[PDB]
C-alpha cells in the first residue's frame, strides 16, 4: 500500500484500492465490464491499481493521440512487462526502447502492400481447402463449430506464409508443425498465474532464472530448431521463391543487423499473433452474419457482383468490395479482442493539462469506447452502416482503435484484413450460414482475460 495513495494526491477519481491487491477483485466481472463501469461512474479519466502498479485510464481523443502518436518515442514507448519471457524478449510486441526501433525498422518492409499482393495467391489456395473441408461439414446435416474450421484455415495460412509448409491441418493433425503450433493459444491474463504475477511482479525475475517460459518451452525449441534446419535447407535450394516471411527476413539479414535468435523470435510471435486472433474474429463475423441475414445477403451479392461465376478473389478485388469492409469494421468495433491499449510512462511528463508521473501505465479502454453511447448510437446493435462511405468520417480514429494507433500499432493489420476477407469471400460465395438451435441468440462473452464467447459458436452450413 506504499504506492496506493498516488492517484489520491493527484486528485484522480477511481475505485478505492485494497492492501496488497489494489483493484483486482473488481476483475470478477472481466476487463470489459470493469472498464465500462468505471467509465460510467468516473467520467473521462480515472485510475486503479493492478496490485501496486498504478494504471491511469484516458478517454480523451487528443490525449490518446498524445500517448500513442505524439509523445511516443519520447515518453510512451513500451508496454508493461507481462511475464517471464525468456529469449522471446526480442519479440517486437515484447521488445523495448532501442531494440523495438531497430527491429521494427528491420521488419517493416515485410508488411508492404506489394509484399501482401505477392502473398494473396498463397492465402487463396487454403480458402479452397477451407471450402472442401466445409463441404463435408455441411453435408453431414449437423451444426459446425466455427473455431475449428477457421482455426484450421488460419494455421494453413500461417504455415504457408511463414514457411513453405503446405498442410491441411483439419485433415492432417499429426505434422509436427500442426501439433505444436496448435498449442499457441491466447493468454488468459485473469487466470491464477497472470493474476499472481500481476500482484507479485517481484516473482517474475525468480521465474526467469528457473527458465520458466510463459510460452510453451517445448513448442519454442521445436520452432527454434526448425528454423535452424530450414535456413540450411534453403541454403541449398536458393531459388526465387522468397515469397514467405522467413525468406524475407533471411535476405534482409544478409543485406544494425538481425540476429538468428531474433529471427526465430519474430517468426514465432507472428504465428502466435495470427493463429487464434484470425479464427476468433472470423467466428465473430460469421455469427453476426447468421443472426442478421440481411447483411449476409447483400455481402453475398456484392461478392458475386465483383467476382461473377464464383471467381477467385484478388488483391484489387478485395480492396474493391466495400460492404465486406463495412462488415469487418463493425464486427471489430463490437469485439476488439485486445480490449485495452497500454503504454508505460518512462519519465515525468504533462500531457493535455494532466501530470503523468514516472512508472504509471497509461491505458486506453478500446472495448469501453467502442460501446460508449456518447460516440455511437445503439451501441449493442450490429449495424454495418456505421462505416458506409458518407458515415465513416465522423468516427474518431482514436475512439475506434481495433488495431491500435501510432508507430506501435499492429504490424500485420493489412495482412490479417486481407487474410480474413479472403476467407469470407471464398466461403460466402459457396455456403450460407443459418442459426441452429444450439446457437446462443444473445451472444454472451466470457469473463476471463480474453474477448471470446463463453460458448463456442455453432452454426448450420448449407450449400448454394
Ligand atoms: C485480426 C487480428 C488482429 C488484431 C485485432 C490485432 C490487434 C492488435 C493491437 C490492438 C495491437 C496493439 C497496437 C497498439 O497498442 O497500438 C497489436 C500489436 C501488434 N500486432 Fe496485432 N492484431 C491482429 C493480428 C496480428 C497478426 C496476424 C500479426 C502478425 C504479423 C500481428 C502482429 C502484431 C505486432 C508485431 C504488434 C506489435 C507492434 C509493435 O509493438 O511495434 N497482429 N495488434
Ligand atoms: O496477446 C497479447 C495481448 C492480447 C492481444 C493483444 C492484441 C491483439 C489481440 C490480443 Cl488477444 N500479449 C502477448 C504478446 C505481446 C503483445 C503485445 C501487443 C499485441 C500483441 C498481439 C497479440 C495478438 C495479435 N496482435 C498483437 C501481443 O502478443
Amino acid at each position: 500500500t506504499h504506492s496506493h495513495g498516488l492517484f489520491k494526491k493527484l486528485g484522480i477519481p477511481g475505485p478505492t484500492p485494497l492492501p496488497f491487491l489494489g483493484n483486482i477483485l473488481s476483475y470478477h466481472k472481466g476487463f470489459c465490464m470493469f472498464d465500462m463501469e468505471c467509465h460510467k461512474k468516473y467520467g473521462k479519466v480515472w485510475g486503479f491499481y493492478d496490485g501496486q502498479q498504478p494504471v491511469l485510464a484516458i478517454t480523451d481523443p487528443d490525449m490518446i493521440k498524445t500517448v500513442l502518436v505524439k509523445e511516443c518515442y519520447s515518453v510512451f514507448t513500451n508496454r508493461r512487462p507481462f511475464g517471464p519471457v525468456g529469449f522471446m524478449k526480442s519479440a517486437i510486441s515484447i521488445a523495448e526502447d532501442e531494440e523495438w526501433k531497430r527491429l521494427r525498422s528491420l521488419l517493416s518492409p515485410t508488411f508492404t502492400s506489394g509484399k501482401l499482393k505477392e502473398m494473396v495467391p498463397i492465402i487463396a489456395q487454403y480458402g479452397d481447402v477451407l471450402v472442401r473441408n466445409l463441404r463435408r461439414e455441411a453435408e453431414t446435416g449437423k451444426p459446425v463449430t466455427l473455431k475449428d474450421v477457421f482455426g484450421a484455415y488460419s494455421m494453413d495460412v500461417i504455415t504457408s506464409t511463414s514457411f513453405g509448409v503446405n498442410i491441411d491441418s483439419l485433415n492432417n493433425p499429426q505434422d509436427p508443425f500442426v501439433e505444436n503450433t496448435k498449442k499457441l493459444l491466447r493468454f488468459d491474463f485473469l487466470d491464477p498465474f497472470f493474476l499472481s504475477i500481476t500482484v507479485f511482479p517481484f516473482l517474475i525475475p525468480i521465474l526467469e532464472v528457473l527458465n520458466i517460459c510463459v510460452f510453451p518451452r517445448e513448442v519454442t525449441n521445436f520452432l527454434r530448431k526448425s528454423v535452424k534446419r530450414m535456413k540450411e535447407s534453403r541454403l541449398e535450394d536458393t531459388q526465387k521463391h522468397r515469397v514467405d516471411f522467413l525468406q524475407l527476413m533471411i535476405d534482409s539479414q544478409n543485406s544494425k543487423a538481425l540476429s538468428d535468435l531474433e529471427l526465430v523470435a519474430q517468426s514465432i510471435i507472428f504465428i502466435f499473433a495470427g493463429y487464434e486472433t484470425t479464427s476468433s474474429v472470423l467466428s465473430f463475423i460469421m455469427y453476426e452474419l447468421a443472426t442478421h441475414p440481411d447483411v449476409q445477403q447483400k455481402l453475398q451479392e456484392e461478392i458475386d457482383a465483383v467476382l461473377p461465376n464464383k471467381a477467385p478473389p484478388t488483391y484489387d478485388t478485395v480492396l474493391q468490395m466495400e460492404y465486406l469492409d463495412m462488415v469487418v469494421n463493425e464486427t471489430l468495433r463490437l469485439f476488439p479482442i485486445a480490449m485495452r491499449l497500454e503504454r508505460v510512462c518512462k519519465k515525468d511528463v504533462e500531457i493535455n493539462g494532466m501530470f503523468i508521473p514516472k512508472g504509471v501505465v497509461v491505458m486506453i479502454p478500446s472495448y469501453a469506447l467502442h460501446r460508449d453511447p456518447k460516440y455511437w448510437t445503439e451501441p449493442e446493435k450490429f449495424l454495418p452502416e456505421r462505416f458506409s462511405k458518407k458515415n465513416k468520417d465522423n468516427i474518431d480514429p482514436y475512439i475506434y482503435t481495433p488495431f491500435g494507433s501510432g508507430p506501435r500499432n499492429c504490424i500485420g493489420m493489412r495482412f490479417a484484413l486481407m487474410n480474413m476477407k479472403l476467407a469470407l469471400i471464398r466461403v460466402l460465395q459457396n455456403f450460407s450460414f443459418k442459426p441452429c438451435k444450439e446457437t446462443q441468440i444473445p451472444l454472451k462473452l466470457s469473463l476471463g482475460g480474453l474477448l471470446q464467447p463463453e460458448k463456442p459458436v455453432v452454426l448450420k452450413v448449407e450449400s448454394r
